[PDB]
């Protein structure tokens, strides 16, 4: 086809382990996430592929997992392009919480509601959170507006302000020829093949892209896919 | 008062930094690393914040500067990486040792290539074992035919550094941006020499130290208002 795109969501995290909820918490790469996101670097440097720009979040694990890719494949020199609009799902008041702590303070029936749900966003993030000022107050966040920086979000609102720069500075560069690779996550992640498939609210949400594993898109040239997604490792 | 931090790649593999590595893309050693390492937690005991961050093209400057930002916690910023902060490209002598460079080229000649400022090595021709592998790289693939050297004296690398400082780096200074320069030992030459208005002898005199952070305060015309700095003990 005329163009090919490459995802891959960040490899286990240190609270992916400890089953915290992350979100806009800038938690690093396990020892096993490390070695996913190298088999990934692996696998595109066994099938040869090359990029021209890559693009990724301003959270460690994702970019921790761009840099193990680009080491892989030997293209450390390649221009990289990050941004907040490709961080993970915020979650709010459940940031940093666990299954146990979520379950207790909120109930199973709460928990499943936001669970399943598509537009329903967990409770806020409140300045007394023990995570507020280490999230809200991080300056890598400095230049948002104070409707930009959200204090949750539901996964309607995280692919709302991920597709606008999918949209306006990746999309012409696919256009421009360049062959992309996105390092993110796996709710970011979510809205650009939501776009690209035109999936369904419940299928979307149905779709679990696994850590560290590299996505093949062949796209036409309005971007759309010739055909279903591809996984690539062994 | 700006603020400006350099730091120079340590130790490359195969003793290649002995060895001319020049443009050829040589990764740092476990030592090299190390280096970074330590230049980094240098610059996190002295709280050190940064806003944008410029490098070279090859792997060595790349990781010394991702150690950097690992051992900060700044993985985030924005990072622009340049061909024209790249290493002295050493043309026919890349990859050589001493001994080789002498025995090849005789020690009269090695001696004037090495105290001239505007002298530069011969030519990396087809049959140099990295001609094909640098000339043909990708990465320089948009290069135009007087760009890409095959052979640099330390006046041309010095020009094709000091446009990117004026049009990309002075900008962001002057903005009041925080920025952090990982780069080569003559590519670092172009700069200090511009800022610090050296002559052709002081700066082939001038021998930066690898990985440790260098300091320079420098006022509103980007004039430095004291010596460069070392952070470390
Ligand atoms: C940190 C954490 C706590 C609980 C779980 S779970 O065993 O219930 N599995 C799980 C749970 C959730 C989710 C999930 O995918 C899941 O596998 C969610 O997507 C989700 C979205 C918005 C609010 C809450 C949830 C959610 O709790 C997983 C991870
Ligand atoms: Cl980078």
């Amino acid at each position: 086809a005329a163009y090919k795109l490459v995802l891959i969501r960040h490899g286990e995290s240190a609270w992916n382990l400890e089953n915290r909820f992350s979100g806009w918490y800038d938690a690093d790469l396990s020892p096993a996430g490390h070695e996913e996101a190298k088999r990934g670097g692996q696998a595109l440097r066994d099938a040869g592929y090359e990029f021209d720009i890559c693009f990724t979040s301003v959270q460690k694990r994702a970019i921790r997992t761009l840099w193990t890719v680009l080491d892989a494949i030997d293209q450390m020199w390649l221009p990289v392009v990050r941004t907040w609009r490709l961080n993970e799902r915020h979650y709010g008041g459940l940031t940093g919480l666990n299954k146990a702590e979520t379950a207790a303070k909120h109930g199973e029936a709460q928990v499943k509601i936001w669970r399943r749900s598509y537009d329903v966003p967990p409770p806020p993030m409140e300045p007394d959170h023990p995570f507020y000022s280490n999230i809200s107050k991080d300056r890598r966040y400095a230049d948002l507006t104070e409707d930009q920086l959200p204090s949750c979000e539901s996964l309607k609102d995280t692919i709302a302000r991920a597709l606008p720069f999918w949209n306006e500075e990746i999309v012409p560069q696919i256009k421009e020829g360049k062959r992309v690779l996105i390092a993110a996550h796996g709710n970011s992640l979510r809205g650009i093949v939501k776009h690209l498939e035109g999936l369904s609210e419940e299928a979307i949400m149905e779709l679990n892209l696994p850590t560290g594993i590299p996505i093949v898109y062949e796209l036409d040239k309005n971007l759309k896919p010739i055909k279903p997604m591809q996984f690539l490792g062994d």
